[PDB]
């Protein structure tokens, strides 16, 4: 009988075995206890699916014709204004928008297929809102514009900031407004290794590495201040990241 296809986003859909007098595939799925059906062109798994909850909400599950991506969307009553979208796309990302009464987004929250978060709530119509990067060990917290998400950790006179652009560009600066010259941080960052190297005195004293697996690392220099030694230290918790800006 029909066949079982797994889908992205830990859902399963089954396809019938043979087509309809039209050519069409019949599709079932259960998502968390709500049955969906659907018809489609392709014998896969691919196509649509749609439901009703128990509150009248629409529900409908899109699969990509290659099964790469799923979306599934709630809707109000009448089908024609946006609650929720989950959509997990081919690279495992899993990013999910809730929308106001309105059907404008208000909150979302992308979910790397490493599990850190960028969390965006509270999102109005200019594309303002509240940020937060969920990671491994710790969570970084900031603001989001149309323009960039500025995430901030402050220790002392230091506010170390991360910029990642309306595009996902990370960048990062350092600002000190310590007055003895002597004591005060200045920064420089390098986009060809993702790298802020700080300097004190005149002399460099670290560099922090903002991999591309989301983690943060921190590595000292020589009293030389030109060559690097031992080897980086992977950031566990907020706090070694304010020991870093000390």
């Amino acid at each position: 009988n029909s066949v079982s296809v797994d889908l992205p986003g830990s859902m399963k859909v089954l396809v019938s075995k043979s087509s309809n007098a039209d050519g069409k595939y019949d599709l079932i799925a259960t998502v968390d206890a709500l049955e969906l059906s659907g018809t489609s062109d392709k014998n896969n798994g691919s196509g649509v699916l749609e439901g009703v909850k128990a509150d009248a909400s629409k529900v409908k599950l899109t699969i990509s014709d290659d099964l790469g991506q799923t979306t599934l969307e709630v809707f109000k009553s009448d089908g024609s204004t946006l609650v929720s979208k989950k959509v997990t796309s081919k690279d495992k990302i899993i990013i999910i928008i809730k929308f106001n009464e309105k059907g404008e987004v208000s909150e979302k929250i992308i979910t790397r297929a490493d599990g850190t978060r960028l969390e965006y709530t509270g999102i109005k119509s200019d594309g303002s809102g509240k940020a937060k990067e969920v990671l491994k060990g710790y969570v970084l917290e900031g603001t989001l514009t149309a323009e960039k998400t500025t995430l901030v950790v402050k220790e002392g006179t230091v506010t170390l900031s991360k910029n990642i652009s309306k595009s996902g560009e990370v960048s990062v600066e350092l600002n000190d407004t310590d007055s003895s010259a002597a004591t005060k941080k200045t920064a420089a960052w390098n986009s060809g290794t993702s790298t802020l190297t700080i300097t004190v005195n005149s002399k460099k004293t670290k560099d922090l590495v903002f991999t591309s697996s989301n983690t943060i690392t921190v590595q000292q220099y020589d009293s030389n201040g030109t060559s690097l030694e031992g080897s980086a230290v992977e950031i566990t918790k907020l706090d070694e990241i304010k020991n870093a800006l000390k």
